[PDB]
């Protein structure tokens, strides 16, 4: 009688899809995504690095903003990721096809990216995107260097098994600024306790809060800017209310502890 | 001002998603998909073969019908495909996870399946599904045998580069019936002439019409039953109006020639 | 003048390639590899599991011993691995082609297996084997069940990033025996300190010694039987001198500490 | 009693491993491989293309010759292949890691490259190399353009299913020269007739001879220079005795016909 349900698209708040002009974060580092999704362009003498790309439909916008910054498609050398969900790695496959970029990621992120976010530990097949391959597998603490800028990977599993914080030192008019691009610490709708697909989930989150607290962190950014209290829409004041890494980890742990207590109740 | 567009789901006619009970095609062969999408179960002494699975959301229905036929999940040994579009290979990844099945397919089908139908030559990223890996690569004319039933692959590129017809001989109360499961010969919205992503498209279709004409073909079935004039909803009369392979290829070539003439006009 | 060097084969001690008849370890568990490489067959009512396969050239021998145990190729349901080096995962690709088996492994093991052991963190391309794909990705502590026998994964990174101990409870004439198949803890020729390809190597080994100490462990086996003092060549006395998990971890840590001190010296 | 055999390395004639300085073929095109294996560097205003790399151990030599030509590792934009055997695609994985290059290849070549030449239709696992992934899948007749130089793919299956001829137009002091890099047409030790792994092998070779005859072909080069009568070791006279595409196809077909007759005899 009833047919099987139609496929449902992954739809998001309009602000996550609202294009913005490039916003300078430090001397070499620019936010080039949307008002509510981070995509960081780091420009060096020997090419550019992109950290995250946002949603699948953002590929053209990212290339447009790269061109505004003077980065031709072939000048993009490397793509790094916070984690391989559709709202952060969405356009990676298309960006690889349209640029000279390689992708570097840890093994967990590589296997999730290669299945386009399908068979997610918590989302199943509900939130997917075009698959892409990682060209370089990185280990915890490994340094990736482009044009002399060194990016250090800090694994912080929990939100995904492959969740990664990336740190690098830029300058603000020549003076060092230690940037920490810390991954999400949310657990949206997750089963936290006794999860057969992620048995050590709680232990991983708890260690990840400590990892984030200890990051070198003059300036924190996050894949969802609201998580670190950034306001990309207000330009020069965008960073004014930004959290420290310590405060971001503390807020995330308090939310996590409350969610765990509610799960025990329900 | 305007945000980027939301992602759009691949939605289809309700009849493509309308479950049906198993319909016997020959002694060992059953249609177990929906009223308007073919999924053929061939049952042998040494396990079962599935030819196509339909849409991604059909995985549970297929397993239900397998159980009605006496095929436990671990009894499914092999998945074969007509072509790797979402409406025929949709549930392959999930079926592999939930059964003991391997997938056998040609290289073109394997590479399209492995990217979940993304970066399609004609559809781009508009019609995708969870990626799956082929476990065995097959060549044109290669025979795959399960439980003594021999399935022969006949490449018929055009609708996709990897489009394949599968033939086998079943029985009807012990008497031989040469079954031809011929792939689609449609070109829905395709640019046929001077296509930079498929320069020899017209030559491939034209050869594929000839391939289909020559198939051993007592009984023709097609991924979309309407293409061969099957009527799955009427049970015992389902095959009554079915086309021959010759008539199917002729109708497809006439449609193709008309579409090519219209493309030249527009 | 001098040509580039010829490729060099991965050659091993003859005892690693010396076939042996199946040796019973417990009611359902058999050593079916060679005198000096472990390959464990666990036989259940609903099919068999293979833990490791040894060297690439052992595939036929493994299938022979499976047949002696009553396991037809299609009865092999699952392959599990200690780690994805050529002397333990060597024949996995061929076994998958010749049996109905899937492979389950963590993400690190999956990415190393998929490149056939090439670009190894320590061996480069010197020790490789035919690539294979993991069909199921498992997380730390995840339970995989076949025929009612539950196998629990315990990650113990160091020898490879994906190194895994597998535990299960068998019986000895109906009485429970907790088997621990603990991975290698060696670091043959490895740079341990300040390794840019594995920055947290020492921390991972140190945690892995503790993981092995805590395993449920009535009977310890290891990929190289000599590491746990097994003597496969003497049949019924093969397990007589076997180490406990505690003693295996202690011996490995003492060796590791000495090697680290020598590396600091040299 | 007897242990299983040791693994055997793929060893080749010394001349295949004999490094040579870059040899100019046309204004933009250089032979940069060894005396007996072709590796063509095409240098454009917008980066370089490499067609084949030879044996796995040639990676460093190729990078050295690129540097002599003024091509830094990051200037290599694209790798194209004749076919994915160890003596032509051997160093592709390492070159991708050490350069900015992507690989473009047809689906058949991509699936063979991704398993490192293992499970070869004729060689089994005897001739393998580190696996690499194709970043772009190309179709027959598709044009790939770098720095304004257009490379056209011409499929010529037989030696491998994915065998490809690549054509482009260079200049000799400004005057057009149509270069044809035609793949191997040998069948070394192959079973040609009734091959269950390649049922249409003879038909594919026969069509491939015709494909090679029709190539735009002012100057023919081949993966093994001896096949087209090149003499890389004599510098300026290297091309003097080179065959036409017509003569290369004719010689290959005569050899093929004789081998087929001998196979029928034996
Ligand atoms: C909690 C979210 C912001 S929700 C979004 C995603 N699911 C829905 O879009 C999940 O993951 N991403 C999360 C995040 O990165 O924090
Ligand atoms: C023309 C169609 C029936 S349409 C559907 C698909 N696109 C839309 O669903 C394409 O492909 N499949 C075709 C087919 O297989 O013949
Ligand atoms: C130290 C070894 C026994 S050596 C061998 C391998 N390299 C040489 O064959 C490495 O790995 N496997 C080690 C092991 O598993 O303990
Ligand atoms: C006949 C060969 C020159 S032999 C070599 C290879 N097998 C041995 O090295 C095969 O393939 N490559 C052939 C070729 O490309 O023509
Ligand atoms: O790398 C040390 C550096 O990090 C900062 C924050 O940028 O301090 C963080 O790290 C310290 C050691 O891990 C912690 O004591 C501190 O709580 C944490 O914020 C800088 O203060 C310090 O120079
Ligand atoms: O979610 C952060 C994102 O929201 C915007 C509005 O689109 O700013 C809001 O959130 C900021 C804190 O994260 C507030 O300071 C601001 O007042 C509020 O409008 C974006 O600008 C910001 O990137
Ligand atoms: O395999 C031959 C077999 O096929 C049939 C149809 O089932 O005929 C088809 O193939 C013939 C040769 O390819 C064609 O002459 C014919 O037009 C085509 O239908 C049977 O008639 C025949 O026994
Ligand atoms: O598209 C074929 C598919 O449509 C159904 C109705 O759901 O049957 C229709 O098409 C048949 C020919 O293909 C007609 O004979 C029939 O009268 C018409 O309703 C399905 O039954 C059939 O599988
Ligand atoms: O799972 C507990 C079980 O393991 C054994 C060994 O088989 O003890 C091991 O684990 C204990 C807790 O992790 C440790 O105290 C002990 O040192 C270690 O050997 C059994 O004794 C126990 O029943
Ligand atoms: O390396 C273990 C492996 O070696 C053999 C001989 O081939 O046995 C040796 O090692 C045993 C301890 O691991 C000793 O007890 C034995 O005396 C010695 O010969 C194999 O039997 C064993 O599997
Ligand atoms: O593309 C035509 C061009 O190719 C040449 C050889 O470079 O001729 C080849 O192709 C012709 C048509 O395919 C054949 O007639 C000829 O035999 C073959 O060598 C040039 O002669 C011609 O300009
Ligand atoms: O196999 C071709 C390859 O061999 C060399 C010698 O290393 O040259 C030989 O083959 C040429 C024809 O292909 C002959 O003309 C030459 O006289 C002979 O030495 C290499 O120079 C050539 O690249
Ligand atoms: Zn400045
Ligand atoms: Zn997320
Ligand atoms: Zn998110
Ligand atoms: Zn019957
Ligand atoms: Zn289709
Ligand atoms: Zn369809
Ligand atoms: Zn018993
Ligand atoms: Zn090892
Ligand atoms: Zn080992
Ligand atoms: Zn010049
Ligand atoms: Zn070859
Ligand atoms: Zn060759």
């Amino acid at each position: 009688e009833a047919p099987l349900p139609q496929l449902r698209a992954y739809t998001v708040d309009a602000s996550w899809l609202q294009p913005m002009a490039p916003l300078q974060v430090a001397d070499h580092t620019w936010q080039i995504g949307t008002e509510d999704l981070t995509a960081l362009l780091v420009q060096t003498a020997e090419g550019a690095v992109l950290l995250d790309g946002g949603m699948p439909q953002m590929a053209g916008h990212l290339l447009d903003n790269m061109k505004l910054r003077g980065v031709a498609p072939q000048d993009l050398r490397l793509i790094l990721l916070s984690h391989a969900h559709a709202d952060h790695a969405g356009p990676v496959a298309e960006l690889k096809r349209r640029t000279g970029a390689h992708v570097a990621a840890n093994a967990e992120t590589a296997v999730l990216l290669a299945r386009g976010g399908s068979n997610d530990l918590h989302f199943g097949d509900g939130i997917t995107y075009p698959p892409a391959s990682a060209d370089r597998i990185i280990m915890d603490g490994e340094v990736v260097t482009v044009g002399g800028i060194a990016f250090t990977a800090h694994f912080m599993p929990g939100h995904t098994p492959g969740s990664t914080a990336w740190t690098w030192t830029d300058t603000r008019d020549g003076k060092p600024v230690r940037i920490a691009y810390a991954d999400s610490l949310s657990a949206p709708g997750y089963q936290l306790k006794g999860n057969p697909r992620y048995p050590r989930l709680i232990e991983d989150y708890k260690r990840s809060f400590a990892t984030v607290r200890a990051l070198p962190c003059d300036l924190l950014l996050t894949p969802h800017p609201g998580a670190s209290n950034w306001n990309y829409a207000v330009g020069s004041k965008a960073s004014a209310e930004a959290l420290t890494c310590n405060a971001y980890a503390d807020a995330a742990e308090k939310k996590f502890d409350a969610q765990l207590a509610r799960e025990t109740a329900g």
